[PDB]
């Protein structure tokens, strides 16, 4: 119910922990890949792991268009 | 060749022009929908129209994770 | 259950609808005013109105420090 | 500045990485604000625990949860 | 402020919508900067053509093209 | 050919690699310093190095006005 209009359901296939940030790579429907860099705290708090089923969220105003 | 790690190839199915911004809705592979709000200038300059084939770009650091 | 680490509860004191986006000002702890600019579409589906209790959400990576 | 979200608080956490850094400020009512910025900024503004600072956020970066 | 991108320029365009507004500043070397902010900010900072202002951008929002 | 309206040409004067992200400082017209924090992965694939000419890109919606 949050306004972010892009919610892409997917599966974690890559995970890399840094000191402050984290990188979560999801395999989503149709064969596309989504790359997320978020805080390492949210990554540990949400219990993300390779194979977990997750949703990638993106606010519309953060989406560019390439012709 | 730009760093934005999320490039989702798709087809414009919705277009709405505002005064300063624009909303471009793409149908992408696998049946997902992407919603873009960008400037109405880039929308007119790139020549976006319903049915055009476009790529949605999203910088990794703008992607959240929902468990 | 989203990685976005900042989630500030409040009540809607401001609502302005545009053509593509819309403005939502929430009053949070301490009378602090939070202003959110989102899609017109999102406000309508989330049924936002003056007095509604909603939560404002911000990804850490959008949060700057002013000294 | 144009960013309309400016919240005053007290540094209650600071995590320094290699490129970025986390600052956790406690603002009015016990809410905590998490900010990830550049290490460079954390060295230059003078950020440390106990310090009073303001969290700034651009409106268009704020989502709404119903 | 922590945002490390602060470019000084002169307002050469201003477009007012209902909720947001476009400001186009000309900075050093003829480059133009496009910024979409809240109408509210455009009314309060005092933005108009000819005015000198600074464009601010957070590092983590800047992409790189090779 | 991307909607991102700000594209500032420059030469790399700064490069710092982290674990998940990396920092790139470009020198543009007027000696102005632009700092970009992106994914470590992106810097490696784009082969970024001191002295490289690259273009910094920013979406309008991330650009604030300081008075
Ligand atoms: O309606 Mo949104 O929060 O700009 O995707
Ligand atoms: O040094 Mo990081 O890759 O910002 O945790
Ligand atoms: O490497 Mo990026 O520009 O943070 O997606
Ligand atoms: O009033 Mo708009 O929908 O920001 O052009
Ligand atoms: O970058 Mo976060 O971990 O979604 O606040
Ligand atoms: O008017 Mo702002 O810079 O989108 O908060
Ligand atoms: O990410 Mo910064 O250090 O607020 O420009
Ligand atoms: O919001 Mo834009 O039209 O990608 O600069």
């Amino acid at each position: 119910s949050i306004s972010a209009r892009n919610q892409l359901k997917g599966k974690v296939v890559g995970l890399k922990k840094g000191v402050v940030t984290a990188e979560v790579v999801l395999e989503i429907a149709g064969g596309n890949k989504i790359t997320s860099i978020i805080s390492l705290d949210s990554v540990e708090e949400l219990g993300v792991k390779e194979g977990a089923e997750l949703t990638a969220v993106v606010k519309s105003t953060d989406v560019m268009i390439l012709a």
